[PDB]
């Protein structure tokens, strides 16, 4: 699976006809109509920077992972009375500006997005158990727009030309990535997916209605990373946005 013609999200189908499914992400939020949950409470972050572990290029895109053993990173709050455990952040960007974030707001598209991703320790003892599982995982996501340049980014940015070509890892340490996190953390909520294979639909979306910047420059850096191997001709990693899917009668909840 990629995200070419030959392999990509229209694809998919073929080998995970989950891609079908009727808790498929990313959605369109469309503001008007969108339910204020009174119930919901506040989105609490706790992260330890020394949980922050690697950086690797997976060839689609590059994952900072953390180390999940225990509960010095969790996400707590909001929909949830379950903590859920800090395990990776990653973006998604797309071949232009225009373009990049999976999630949409009244159809306006972003130029990229950032997951932060937690899986549910409170109920099961691995990201691989809780994977599959549709109360398994919680996933912050941040709509990023293009203006100003986000220092924020500049260590993962930095890091970047250890892991140029696809399967290079390099270790990603003392880093907190609540300080990624917009201002605000109003948000809303639906039950949704993994936005590429294998596609579960278990993850509880969080999306924050506070964007963050990007500068068009630190986009180009997500696009100069390599999806061949060391070695072979250069492939660059222009794009790993799904298009957004049907929402199939589901209600997305506003925090505010
Ligand atoms: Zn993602």
């Amino acid at each position: 699976w990629g995200y070419d013609d030959k392999n990509g999200p229209e694809q998919w189908s073929k080998l995970y006809p989950i891609a079908n499914g009727n808790n498929q992400s990313p959605v369109d939020i469309k503001t008007s109509e969108t339910k204020h949950d009174t119930s919901l409470k506040p989105i609490s972050v706790s992260y330890n920077p020394a949980t922050a572990k690697e950086i690797i290029n997976v060839g689609h895109s590059f994952h900072v992972n953390f180390e999940d053993n225990d509960n010095r990173s969790v996400l707590k709050g909001g929909p949830f009375s379950d903590s859920y455990r800090l395990f990776q952040f990653h973006f998604h960007w797309g071949s232009t500006n225009e373009h990049g974030s999976e999630h949409t707001v009244d159809g306006v598209k972003y130029s990229a997005e950032l997951h932060v991703a937690h899986w549910n320790s409170a109920k099961y003892s691995s990201l691989a158990e809780a994977a599959s599982k549709a109360d398994g995982l919680a996933v912050i996501g941040v709509l990023m727009k293009v203006g100003e340049a986000n220092p924020k980014l500049q260590k993962v940015l930095d890091a970047l030309q250890a892991i140029k070509t696809k399967g290079k890892r390099a270790p990603f340490t003392n880093f907190d990535p609540s300080t990624l996190l917009p201002s605000s953390l109003d948000f809303w909520t639906y039950p949704g997916s993994l936005t590429h294979p294998p596609l579960y639909e278990s993850v509880t979306w969080i999306i924050c209605k506070e964007s963050i910047s990007v500068s068009s420059e630190q986009l180009a850096q997500f696009r100069s990373l390599l999806s061949n191997v060391e070695g072979d001709n250069a492939v660059p990693m222009q794009h790993n946005n799904r298009p957004t899917q049907p929402l199939k009668g589901r209600t997305v909840r506003a925090s505010f």
